[PDB]
């Protein structure tokens, strides 16, 4: 089932509405503000009868030269004998790198003026430091945690959102891998991201890490959770791992991917550092952001003004469509503003270039819209995409803050949300590979006729008709076939097929991961994978790894070799979606310039269809096959105009060069793999072609010369590094005995051949 949302006004909301309209705060100035010569406190609370200010030396008292200094009454900000809501002091002379938190005596919403009062030590609201672990904020100076040349890094905006291709990648897993050849100290953490020249364990012949992402030449990294959450103890063990989809401090960053966690400007500095070094990459970053709940309701907003900043029940439970315990009430005046701020502050102070909303579909269309609207203001080509849906039942007032009636940020209400806040279509996710749900169910690419309906709706961004749900335009679609939750593109794959044991390579499954890759690049909308999806990225069949072994979820660097060929492919398959307008639109000014050989809801073993292009300079015409049978298809289209093709895209390689020509309407279209052509005229006069070099690698039966299993196609820049290995697959009854051409070197303009010959042999022990 969909989870429901219910329009319930109760003593709660009322309550809340009431503080909204006398006390509503927009000043601009809540938390610290810090000069040389004073430092300034602001707290609102208007349940609050006194808040008082506690000073330490260090975040926590384990540490050495830990101490108590002081502690202050902060005062009411009157005007005219009227109360704002705002607790204020100011601290003369000079306090920067000084620990404190708030004791804040208040009533609940629903008792403001009663002598039912309770005491609570927090952290500030609005910290931009903490301590270790999150307890402690810290009073800093902001210039002094910017790195060398933070001044002159600038924001990596794309033109267009659904120019994009996005790697979902876990700041841990990027380089926690020993053969990731990232350093000692770095592995696991913010500054991996700054370390150039890593290579396969360090042997310096394949890239890894950053240098690996530019020769994949992704536009953009999503970042999971690295704002400061809760389920990592950063003063314990460096094998702990979490997504970390448990908010503890917004606008702080994560400890645990730091050096040190106790000093606060530490991870400030070091997180800073990891998104210019993506910056300097030409890669921009998108931040996993979770407004929707925090890790519990002992937290800073509840502490200072409790049963606001959440979703109440009549009952007084906290409503739980997180089904995390608790939701932040997105519709309250307060927590509008601190969301908006904060993001506000991340792309400002941190320079990130966009957000992906986890449960989008708890917050409010009326913020999200306004979200929009302030981040515009900023650059309107700041990213935005969510998850457009809720984890439970969500209990929401009947109006918001504004007065305007709530409506859920979700898929059925996209025609009410910017048409530049994107929405994961789910819809050719299940299409593509099957129910997120099973991992044993199958999709489209394992051969499923009644999910082919999925995939052919996902083509235009279901943007074009309504299956399941409809987007606004495929600037409002996110497309994907897996991302960190569920289980990954290959593991799905091998569950729902038994081909092979879990991070087993099969030929089968590699095709069928190969047609996903087709897919999703010749699909409209945001294009977005799992980080090492294009290297059969395994988590051994875990469908829920969000505190699984760090070295079960940690990104195998030995994939770059061994999925080598499946990369390569990937890797074209972007080339080709960048250079043909109509897949990287915006609006939906091709949905007409389609012609599918078949109904688009057809149940078929071969989806076909052409897209008409309008870019001068560009090809004229692409024409499409996805096969999933089990046999070689010959698929006729519908669309005879043109009947001179070039082919980019078949089941060995994609890319930009022709790897041949098809004269009439009809192709040849290999089991379980793609057909992408463009009309001939136009590969022409478009000069578009292929910078990369080739190598072709082949396993031959040397007695007879005979292939014992199908040649793969690598591809690279000219001068970088690759490593051919031989097959994986082929019965162990065969040696290697013989190597021709050069198994490891570097790629070069013309193809190379590699050769594996095989002889008899008998394992033995
Ligand atoms: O007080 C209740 C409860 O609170 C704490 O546990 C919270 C929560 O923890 C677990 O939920 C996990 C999920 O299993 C993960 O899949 C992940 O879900 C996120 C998902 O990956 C994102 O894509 C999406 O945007 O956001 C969701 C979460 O909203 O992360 C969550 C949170 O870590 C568990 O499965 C839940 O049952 C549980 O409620 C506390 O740790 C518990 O002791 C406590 O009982
Ligand atoms: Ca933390
Ligand atoms: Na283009």
């Amino acid at each position: 089932a969909v989870s429901s949302d219910y329009a319930r006004d109760n003593s709660y909301t009322k309550a809340a509405e009431d503080i909204d309209a006398q006390y509503a705060y927009s000043g601009n100035d809540l938390g610290v503000t810090y000069t040389k010569d004073a430092t300034t406190f602001k707290v609102w609370s208007p349940t609050a009868t006194g808040v008082k200010l506690n000073i330490f030396t260090k975040g926590s008292d384990d540490e050495q030269g830990a101490s108590k200094v002081a502690s202050y009454t902060l005062e009411k900000m009157l005007v005219d004998g009227e109360w704002n809501g705002v607790w204020t002091i100011t601290l003369v002379g000079e306090w920067k790198d000084y620990y404190y938190t708030y004791s804040v005596t208040t009533t609940d919403t629903t008792h403001i003026g009663s002598d039912a009062t309770k005491t609570y030590e927090t952290q500030d609201v609005y910290s931009t430091a903490t301590g270790v672990n999150g307890k402690r904020s810290m009073i800093v100076d902001l210039d002094e945690t910017d790195p060398e040349g933070w001044s002159n890094d600038s924001h990596v905006l794309l033109d267009k959102s659904t120019k994009s291709s996005v790697w979902e990648l876990h700041i841990k897993d990027f380089s926690y891998d020993k053969a990731s050849g990232v350093s000692d100290a770095n592995r696991g953490k913010y500054l991996a991201f700054t370390e150039n020249g890593t290579t396969l364990n360090g042997e310096g012949k394949v890239s890894t890490c950053i240098d690996y992402l530019k020769e994949l030449g992704v536009t953009t990294v999503q970042l999971n959770p690295f704002y400061d959450f809760q389920s990592v103890n950063e003063a314990g063990d460096d094998s702990q791992f979490n997504w970390g989809y448990d908010p503890v401090n917004y606008n702080v960053p994560e400890g645990s991917y730091s050096s040190n966690p106790y000093d606060g400007k530490v991870r400030i500095k070091e997180c800073k550092e990891m998104i210019k070094a993506l910056h300097d990459a030409g890669i921009s970053v998108v931040m996993d952001v979770v407004y929707n709940h925090t890790y519990s309701t002992d937290s800073c907003f509840q502490y200072t003004v409790p049963n606001y900043y959440y979703r109440m029940k009549t009952t007084g439970a906290f409503s739980d469509g997180s089904g995390c315990g608790n939701e932040g009430a997105t519709e309250r005046a307060m927590y509008r503003q601190y969301v908006i701020d904060s993001l506000k502050y991340w792309v400002n102070e941190y320079h990130v270039d966009g957000f992906r909303f986890a449960l989008m579909g708890l917050m409010d269309v009326e913020t999200m819209n306004m979200a929009r609207e302030a981040l515009d203001q900023i650059d309107p080509r700041i990213t935005m995409w969510g998850e457009g849906w809720a984890g439970g039942d969500s209990y929401h007032p009947t109006n918001t803050c504004s007065g305007t009636k709530f409506y859920p940020a979700t898929q059925a209400n996209a025609s009410r949300l910017s048409d530049r806040i994107a929405i994961f279509n789910d819809g050719i996710r299940d299409g593509i590979k099957g129910s997120a749900m099973d991992i044993s169910d199958v999709g489209f690419i394992q051969g499923s006729k009644s999910s082919a309906k999925g995939v052919s709706y996902g083509v235009r961004a279901n943007s074009s008709g309504t299956y399941k749900w409809k987007a606004q335009a495929p600037s409002q679609c996110v497309t994907y076939d897996a991302c960190h939750d569920n289980a990954t593109l290959y593991d799905q794959i091998i569950a729902s097929t038994g081909l092979a044991d879990y991070g087993e390579r099969n030929s089968e499954a590699v095709k069928m991961n190969r047609l996903a890759s087709a897919i999703i690049y010749t699909s409209q909308g945001i294009s977005f994978t799992l980080a090492g999806e294009e290297m059969a990225r395994s988590k051994d069949g875990d469908t829920n790894s969000y505190k699984s072994a760090a070295n079960l979820n940690m990104i195998k660097w030995q994939n770059v070799v061994d999925y080598a060929d499946v990369v390569s492919y990937y890797k074209g398959m972007m080339q080709i979606k960048s250079a043909f307008s109509p897949l990287t639109a915006m609006d939906n000014s091709y949905a007409d310039k389609y012609t599918f050989t078949k109904k688009v809801s057809a149940s078929t073993n071969q989806i076909s269809f052409t897209i008409q292009n309008d870019v001068e300079g560009e090809w004229n015409k692409m024409a499409v096959i996805y096969n999933n049978a089990t046999t070689a298809a010959d698929v006729t289209l519908s669309d005879t105009s043109v009947t001179d093709w070039v082919v980019i895209a078949n089941g060995e390689t994609a890319g930009l060069d022709s790897l041949g020509e098809v004269t009439g309407s009809t192709f040849t279209v290999p089991a379980r793999s793609a057909i992408v052509a463009v009309d001939k005229a136009g590969y022409e006069s478009a000069g578009i072609h292929s910078s990369k070099g080739k190598v072709k690698v082949n396993y031959v039966y040397e007695a007879t010369g005979e292939k014992l299993e199908d040649s793969v196609i690598l591809q690279g820049s000219v001068g970088s590094g690759y490593v051919t290995v031989p097959s994986a697959v082929i019965p162990d009854t065969y040696i290697v005995s013989r190597i021709g051409g050069n198994a490891e070197g570097k790629y070069t303009s013309d193809m190379q051949e590699v050769t594996y010959y095989y002889t008899d042999y008998i394992p033995e022990s």
